[PDB]
């Protein structure tokens, strides 16, 4: 009886390793799964990922914010790139994060230059709706080749909580 | 069933070889699974391991202060590394070493210089807090490629008791 | 059920081919589970390994001595390096090896020079202790890239009776 | 069931491809369970192996000779370097080939000495010759021949028994 | 159920690929169970291979010969080197073949002497001319051409008994 | 000597291929050689590339502006991507295209550098051609070939020979 | 006759390509060359590089500096990383930079923690050197994952012309 | 050629990872120019992370064998073997650029565990005997993995000046 | 020209690194090429090598012998397996080692041989080095059977090597 | 170049494998020496394992071939191809160090019939130069074994064993 389906039946989603469509098929399907049992118990997602490709990190963003379940968010080790976005992505009031995670939203098929901007600027408006802070904060922050601490994304706006007990 | 669905039945996780996020991500599933059954009973954590990723090592850190449980650690082999932070972030009281072990508390997407040091403070203040020791002692025998017996380390506060037999 | 799985219900441990951290884990495994049935029924391990690694090999030696049981070790095959040491290690008067076997105890992460030169000397007092020879023989001893017989080997204090037919 | 169960289920034990200590311990896991079964019923040994490694084929032949059930060989294929041991090995009265099977005794883990090899060669001398009941010298200088023998050339040299082409 | 698990409640065996010391095995493992589900009833042997090990064929041929049941072989695709001795191995009669499948005699372990090559192949030239009922002139000549036959040249031949298109 | 030797002793650059730090080393160190033994005298630089890497092209780009040599470009078979820009960085006048070939603009980091480059390409298209920024950009989003008259319709080169 | 024979026979120094030892051995032979035939005339070194090793460029910087000549340095191209840091390391009032080139100062054999500060301190304080910045403006300037323009390398304090045409 | 011009100045270059290779090039060049002169100077420049010992060594014997005065250059970096053979240098003619990293801690055919510590041991001696320490400083110093300034080396004794300029 | 074109022009072959059938070939041709130009003056042979090829180390041995010069060797670094024999092999008188080599008769552990074929080939080196160090076959025998390292004092003690220099006087 | 002066002495290097590609050089230095004289013998140094039978047939047909007199020296060892190239020299001038290994055992893709062809090739060649019968040859080469130098010039494989001339 494999531990990732104890896991699914306590409603916890692993968002771990590098984000691919792989990833995100599994991580949707999990999401409509747990939807459907019960849209109104809340869901926990806990990030532990690097990053990966843009377009299935947003497949799982718009399939969070889809549902309506509520979204319980946990950096647990790192959350960069892609991942920092699902970490700010949650139900505001339940992103968390384990003391000694580190956070990072500096970015690192083949595509246009016009494409890489268009993306680019799609995630500064998402960063900036769910962290509450300005489009020319977001530029420059994710400029920055810089982790920040689990208080730091707290004050920028990225989580809620910084747990060491429940 | 598998020895190793037996061990989980008997709360023993163990933390062997090389240290990634997809060794990280089981020893939390499991560590998670074994505070559910109860948050009272004991865990034993079986530590065989040369080190690894230092976030995915603070994930299973953060993880086992995190839940209720007091957590017996117990070095065979080696614990190296990330490995012997594992062992002396045990209950105080439980941090066990067989005879014959080795302990070694020197460090070997990448990360900006400014990165590195942020993680290896952040090492010297785990190591500190659970062997009551300065900053400067951890730094100074960090600084030395060595290894340490566990009656060494049990002087220097990173196990508790060394076992033949019970 | 599988012949391997047949061989665990009755209390025989195979140590085949290399030792590595992956042999290790599965070995202590199996006789922390063979102990919990019984601290009094006899366990035995059937060695055929040409040696591996040393912590690998130095965490299930700590294990058969920490454990109650009683362990026949059976040298087939060939036991070296490790093995040998694995297979002295057996509780006194239970160490077999059969006619045509090979036995040698020379010796063919990365580790600084002084300690695998700490490691050699812990390899020679476990020797010296199981065979209750002078260090000086075991330094000397393994010295030589050479076998013995199971009747040399038995001369010498690693094994006590050679078994044609039981 | 698998038919290697079905196999095992009938006290035989293939022995078929390369010898190495991953093959050697399946046939003596195969070999200590079925004399559990039963120390009076026979068992049988299937063998199309051109040889492997010495110290693999030795723990099968120790554990053979060990265990109290009868042990019949029957040569399916070819049976070279320990192939043709292991096969020699068997009860005496009890060793079989196959009409087109092939026999070879010639000598094509870890690093070894020069005296160790020297060491293995004359144990496998020593076996041989109690199995075939002929002398060392005979051993020595057939084994220095690079060929193959017929299935009853090998019968007259003691390697087997019977030649079956139906039983 | 496995679709080769239902075909062998139906007594069939299948050839098909590249003959090896592994193949030889299953193949013969399945004749002996087939064999204690009835010594009587007939066993199917389908053929789409291209040839393999000279000794791993010898195994299974000589593995049909022992055994005491009928077998009806099946040419189908193609049945070149090892593969065309396994086909005409079947029991007189009962060896088929399909109407667009190519039959080949001609020749494309360890490292094998000349005189070992030499042996190996006069063991096939032997076991042909005995299930064709052909000359060692004819077979010989015969395997010196680089040449496949057609199921009816196959049937003149000796190797198969009979081509159907149905049956 | 050698065939590429007696080239440039008749003062022909060959830019031949992907373009990569190698191509632009020797491209500049054989420009900069032609224009001592004579800064007015004309350069030759024959072209059969799809594409290479930016900066590489920029530099030998920047280079051909540097030096005072008119340069006659000649686009023989292809001259895709950065390589269509340095057909049209030729001297006005003296950008040439053999009738079979094929000239292609499209062009196939951080995001906020690689737009960078794109809008530093447009540039250098449009001030070589004389169209519109739109008109360039545009035209680099069709992902297709232009024909030697349409590249001379475009203002990427100026003459198309059939024999000299 | 070769060009690169007659590079040198005009006082050019090329770096280009990717920085590492082998590189340095070469422009360091050349430079001790230059100054052979003349501790006067000056030197010219044309950089299209993307970066490397530090020591390897740290090695070319300190023989530019150590040699007597004057230096000119030209940015053809690219100047990213250590080359970034040749170019600035050139003779004042003779470091050059052709319009579309691109200069980079973000930084993208194994060490320490401690030890990789170090180097970063030191391209620190080569930086502010020869800008004439402060250290805090250097830390943050090189905490950007970005290019700069030529025209902004003048200003900052990397180049002196930008040229069109001479 | 450049290299052919560098020997022409007495210049033996010792550059990347040392090896038997390496080691045979290097003697040549030392055995050719004492035959040239066993009164001018040789100067030797170093650029190297470590390498093989024996090779290390084999270089030592010959530079120490020859009369012929030795001055050694660390430029970029000179690490295990490599400070070796810089503070085997003639004394008062050990130099070092101000950049450079020494590195005295260390990191053919496989070894035994009693002839690694010889070779060790064998290395002690030496840098006590070039450095003018004691062996226990020496000892205690190799533990310590990091890199000394050109200035730190100064003090210690492993080099005599530090020249920005001549 | 090269500068191992000028170590020939003094005398002096290089058997550095490990031996094959490749690195005996060219000492073979550049020992006889020195013994042509002069059967009188000695020759020079520097050894850092871990082994290699028995049949291509016999086949340096056999040439050492057969040509009239006497042969200086030299171990430097290393000399371990055939390395040493080479070493032991020079002329009385003339096998030197620098002070911080290490020498090593044991044998670790073109084409591949039989059992009985490998103790021809270990008796054949057991007698040549017997021979030139003047120990017995029972010493040597026990000696190549330790897997260790001699110094150069241990190894001229030995009888392996003559001098010991860590300057020329 | 060294293998430059060794042609300049009227020595050939048949060392390592044989394949076609070392053939052919032999070859034309072979024919290569018979052009500057027809008299002045021709040394052949042997150090090889064996290798590709047509290409070792070749070489044997060549040395046969020329009217040179040709000195063979087996150094270090000459098995398979490289004993049959040894025995293959002038009679009387076969020579061998004293610690090389003669091993006369052969240990595209062809046929049964052929390659048992090519044996008996070699079966005759070994018996024309060795003087010894079909019969011994055939057991002989059925041993997986090496000879000593001296064994080998009592089966007439060489003619002298040199410690020093
Ligand atoms: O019925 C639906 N859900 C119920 C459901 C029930 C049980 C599940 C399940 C889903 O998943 C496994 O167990 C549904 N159908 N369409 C959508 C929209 C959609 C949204 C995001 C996305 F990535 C893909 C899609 Cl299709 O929802
Ligand atoms: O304990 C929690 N649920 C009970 C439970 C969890 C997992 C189980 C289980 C029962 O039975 C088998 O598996 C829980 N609450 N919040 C989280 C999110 C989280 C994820 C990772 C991490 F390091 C820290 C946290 Cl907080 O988990
Ligand atoms: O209750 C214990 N065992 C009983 C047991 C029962 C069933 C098992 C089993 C073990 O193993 C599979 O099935 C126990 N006591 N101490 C520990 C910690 C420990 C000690 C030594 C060591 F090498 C590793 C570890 Cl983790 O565990
Ligand atoms: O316990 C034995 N039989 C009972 C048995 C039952 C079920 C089995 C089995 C064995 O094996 C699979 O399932 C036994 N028989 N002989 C020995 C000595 C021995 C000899 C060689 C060796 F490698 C290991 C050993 Cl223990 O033990
Ligand atoms: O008829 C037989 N019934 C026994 C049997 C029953 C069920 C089986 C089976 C065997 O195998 C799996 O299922 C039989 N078995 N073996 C032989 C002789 C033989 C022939 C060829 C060979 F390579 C090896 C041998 Cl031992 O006869
Ligand atoms: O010295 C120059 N010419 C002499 C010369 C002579 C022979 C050559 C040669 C050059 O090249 C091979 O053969 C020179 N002319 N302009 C510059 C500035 C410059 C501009 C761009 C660039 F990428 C590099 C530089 Cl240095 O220098
Ligand atoms: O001979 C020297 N100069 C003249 C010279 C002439 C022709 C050259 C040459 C050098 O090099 C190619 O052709 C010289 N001797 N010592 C130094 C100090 C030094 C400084 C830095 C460095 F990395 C290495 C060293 Cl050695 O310079
Ligand atoms: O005969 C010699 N003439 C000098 C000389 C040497 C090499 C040369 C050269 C001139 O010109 C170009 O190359 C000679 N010098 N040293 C030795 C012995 C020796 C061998 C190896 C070693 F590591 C140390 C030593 Cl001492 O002999
Ligand atoms: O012709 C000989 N010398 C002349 C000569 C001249 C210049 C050389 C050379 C040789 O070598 C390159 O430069 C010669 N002297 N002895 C032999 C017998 C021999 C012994 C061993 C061996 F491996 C090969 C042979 Cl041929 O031949
Ligand atoms: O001396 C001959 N030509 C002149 C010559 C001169 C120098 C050579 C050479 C050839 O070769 C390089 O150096 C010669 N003698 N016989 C033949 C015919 C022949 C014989 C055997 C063979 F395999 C191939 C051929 Cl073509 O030609």
């Amino acid at each position: 009886y494999d531990i990732y389906s104890r896991l699914l039946r306590e409603r916890i989603v692993c968002v771990m390793g590098p984000i691919d469509d792989s990833v995100a098929s599994l991580v949707i399907a999990q999401l409509l799964f747990l939807q459907s049992e019960s849209n109104k118990k809340p869901i926990h997602m806990a990030i532990n990922s690097p990053g990966g490709v843009v377009t299935a990190g947003l497949a799982i963003y718009d399939t969070m914010q889809y549902i309506l379940n509520p979204i319980c968010t946990w950096c647990v080790g790192q959350a960069a790139s892609m991942g920092s976005l699902l970490l700010a992505a949650g139900t505001p009031g339940m992103r968390h994060s384990l003391p000694n995670s580190r956070i990072m939203i500096h970015q690192p098929i083949a595509i246009q230059a016009e494409e890489i901007m268009k993306l680019k600027k799609q995630l500064y408006n998402i960063y900036a709706k769910h962290t509450k802070q300005s489009l020319q904060v977001i530029e420059s922050a994710m400029e920055r080749d810089r982790y920040m601490s689990p208080m730091e994304a707290q004050e920028f706006g990225i989580l809620d909580k910084v747990l060491v007990h429940p």
